[PDB]
């Protein structure tokens, strides 16, 4: 999956942009851009209004400046994306024709939708038992246990969408820097997974602070406030609102507070395991290789569909993987998602995935994993021995929110 | 301004109050923002505003709610970096401690008068009767914002009645390293395009 980095980074071609305008740079010392085709395409939501091809004739550091036919104004709400890609019309010895060098993104002026949602005329129904808070509106039920103040059961039919509920995950898969040279028989202080097993950032159990049940007129709110307590010092405390529309589309609100004192947690994000399970992966957001903060350059955002197995990302060693960043909505199946995250959609759990030695080793659980992160860290690393992760990249912030909608179709 | 949407409900131990503002000009919104006020039995009230700003949009020099307060008070307390007026491209002299000062304090006299005396990473705020607690930069003086900006000169400026109070979840860097040209750093710009802060409303 690096890979693509290194040749997006690599590529010769520097593009600048303002406005309408388009200048590119060449890289090239000694060779005129003798056949290189310049594509450009724009698209809104995923949807591109126009495309604009342009031949390109930049001597070796050369620039050469393109101008745009003025781009289609979209009134509907979205972003407007611009991508340019270089192609070579006649493929070199190394490379058939149509390949491509280059690309570069660059957003368009963003688009603001005042549009409101409401209203819808059916209301949400709960009824309540102390054991568990169940809440009903038309053919979908949805489930919350106050013992435990996470939401167990999302109800369809006649069926039941997820098979574990859901909670916040604050720990992912060791990636191989993190871990580092560090062994169980000789274990490394500043390894950013020895930091995270000496905090008990793993075994942190969470507790309800808190909970309640209220009703809207157009809608059910849930308050639930969870404290991650390890050794009686308080690692993450994490406090969550459901809303649930009369439309019947779920609003979550999270809002994490992190000890300044504990090593930042590599991820904060809600994970539930679904029993359903979808041939292909739509998302709108960074696409289509997987993308990590610190990396995400080499992915550029538009419409992205893929087989389910192509979302994990085969490893020698497991570790978290498959990871996409900046996608503004996620599609699978039944389930819409709708928000700003990054989430991994894989059939292994990241429970299964730190435990395996090898790859091979691993069998899909029945059903499909899904993780969703508000922020998730930096992935690095200069240096596989020490922690190469950037000061920025760390979720030092100690308070974080972000917030996701659970739409069914 | 315009309301997008408005509601009142009412929780069991509280009532909720949510408004969704649109800001338009020219048939173009520069920033949508969503706040929800909730009221405790205590009668404490909590404040979280959701700021989305278009990607297009200059960057938001500041994104704060700000009030006129017809109360004034000899001193002001707060936690947080103090005492000295601090901003987050040079809040490293500021250092978070209680600190207490005279309100003629917080505003800082200047030749030409541009917005002053901000203070950063608070906790708590502390004015008269009421208590402000979440995070937050605070500055607060008896110069309307307007007022600052309208002023060819500091000697020329009335207070206004009451203290004007302003306070952001988020605040642009200061910088610069240039006058004549832009010199604040990349980072120190609130181009996130969504933000979120929330702050408490006590009395007493």
């Amino acid at each position: 999956p690096a890979l693509t980095e290194a040749k997006h980074q690599q590529q010769f071609f520097q593009f600048r942009l303002s406005g309408q305008t388009i200048e590119v740079t060449s890289e090239y010392l000694f060779r005129h851009s003798d056949n290189e085709l310049l594509h450009w395409m724009v698209a809104l939501d995923g949807k591109p209004l126009a495309s604009g091809e342009v031949p390109l004739d930049v001597a070796p550091q050369g620039k050469q400046l393109i101008e745009l036919p003025e781009l289609p104004q979209p009134e509907s709400a979205g972003q407007l994306w611009l991508t340019v890609r270089v192609v070579q019309p006649n493929a070199t010895a190394w490379s058939e024709a149509g390949h491509i060098s280059a690309w570069q993104q660059w957003r368009l002026a963003e688009n603001l939708s005042v549009t409101l949602p409401a209203a819808s005329h059916a209301i949400p129904h709960l009824t309540t038992s102390e054991m568990d808070f169940c809440i009903e509106l038309g053919n979908k039920r949805w489930q919350f246990n106050r013992q435990s103040g996470f939401l167990s059961q999302m109800w369809i039919g006649d069926k039941k969408q997820l098979l574990t509920p859901l909670r916040d995950q604050f720990t992912r898969a060791p990636l191989d820097n993190d871990i580092g040279v560090s062994e169980a028989t000789r274990i490394d202080p500043n390894a950013w997974v020895e930091r995270w097993k000496a905090a008990g950032h793993y075994q942190a159990e969470a507790a309800l602070l808190q909970c309640t049940a209220d009703t809207l007129a157009d809608a059910v709110l849930i308050t639930t406030a969870h404290a991650w307590q390890h050794q009686g010092k308080t690692l993450f405390i994490s406090r969550k609102t459901y809303r649930i529309d009369g439309s019947g589309q779920m609003a979550i609100t999270v809002d994490v507070e992190v000890a300044s004192d504990t090593p930042h947690p590599a991820r904060i994000g809600l994970n539930c395991q679904l029993a359903q399970v979808a041939e292909r992966v739509n998302w709108l957001g960074l696409g289509p290789q997987e993308n990590y903060p610190d990396r995400l350059t080499a992915a550029c955002f538009d419409r992205w569909d893929l087989p389910l197995s192509d979302m994990y990302t085969p490893y020698v060693f497991p570790s978290e993987n498959g990871l996409r960043c900046g996608t503004r909505e996620l599609n699978y199946g039944p389930h819409q998602w709708r928000g700003d995250f990054q989430f991994n959609i894989s059939r292994y759990s990241q429970q299964q995935l730190m435990e395996t030695s090898h790859r091979h080793l691993l069998h899909a659980e029945e059903g499909t994993w899904l993780n969703i992160d508000g922020f998730h860290m930096g992935i690095g690393g200069d240096d596989s021995w020490s922690p190469s992760v950037s000061a920025e990249f760390q979720l030092s912030a100690g308070r974080y929110h972000y917030q996701l909608v659970w739409c069914q179709k």
